[PDB]
């Protein structure tokens, strides 16, 4: 009884049932992709324990109720439209009994596409190509303030923490890469470009760090602790950049997502971190 999705093909993209145009009670199970939905109007009556988490995120989903995607009870009382998963969750053919679903296989669509994508699945293609068009303008706008700071070719590295572990990251694959290498254009050091883009994350050891870093490292975690035994070391003090002060710890509870929402905060974050460099 719902009018329909135009339901256009799109990488990535896998439709359970019939998608409609409007819904009008959204579950997201996917943090990846909660806050385009929230960008482009969508009431999200569910959504993920990273969503809530999220510190930017979660003030804009107060009313929706925190789901997994096991809870196929809760779901169900939540009388939704519309489920938003990733393409990894075992349960699509549960959770298609209960609502339509929109399967996405993270990386074949970019971060500015998906946005984009839904706007053709939803038709609220103006609400997608105006926020773009912004994006565009500003990002360039940036490019130009940042650069005019560290210069055009200083080299970023993105990393995160968690627990004991350190990984490097790409661009497109959360952290900051998105904006610091696609909508900065940063170029990366060469072993980052080399053994780190393509996959898009790496698993790394602390005592190799020094050999992946170069002008400015970019840090990741969601606890202001996580790293406090590697800043301390002498290893990590040796870094040229972390003499420098070219160090920049960003909270990863929204730093890991893509949304525009995340996004704004994000690009301000970085924007005023890098001139904070020089004081
Ligand atoms: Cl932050
Ligand atoms: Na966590
Ligand atoms: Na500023
Ligand atoms: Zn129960
Ligand atoms: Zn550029
Ligand atoms: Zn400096």
């Amino acid at each position: 009884s719902k009018s329909l999705s135009p339901m256009p093909q799109i990488a990535g993209v896998t439709y359970y049932g019939d998608i409609p145009k409007q819904p009008k009670r959204v579950v997201s199970l996917a943090s990846t992709y909660t806050g385009y939905l929230k960008k482009l109007d969508m009431n999200l009556v569910g959504v993920t324990s990273y969503d809530k988490k999220n510190p930017i995120l979660a003030k804009t989903v107060k009313k929706a109720k925190q789901v997994a995607a096991t809870d196929l009870e809760a779901i169900t009382t939540l009388k939704p439209d519309l489920i938003v998963v990733g393409s990894t969750e075992e349960n699509i053919k549960q959770l298609a009994e209960i609502a339509p679903v929109i399967s996405i296989e993270y990386r074949k669509r970019d971060y500015l596409q998906v946005l984009s994508d839904f706007g053709r699945i939803f038709n609220k293609e103006g609400k997608a190509k105006k926020w773009l068009k912004d994006w565009k303008t500003k990002t360039a706008a940036y490019e130009k303030e940042v650069k005019a700071v560290t210069g055009d070719k200083a080299t970023f590295t993105i990393m995160g923490l968690y627990e004991k572990d350190v990984y490097l990251f790409g661009k497109d694959w959360g952290r900051g890469g998105e904006i610091i290498h696609q909508a900065f254009h940063y170029d990366a050091p060469e072993k980052v470009k080399t053994e780190v883009f393509k996959q898009g994350y790496l698993s790394l050891s602390q005592e190799v760090l020094p050999d992946y870093i170069g002008d400015y490292v970019v840090i990741a975690a969601e606890d202001d602790k996580t790293g406090s035994a590697l800043y301390e070391s002498k290893l990590w003090q040796s870094i040229p950049a972390v003499k420098k002060h070219h160090v920049i710890k960003v909270n990863a509870n929204v730093f890991y997502f893509t949304d525009p929402l995340s996004l704004e905060y994000q690009l301000e974050t970085l924007r005023e971190a890098i001139l904070s460099s020089e004081n």
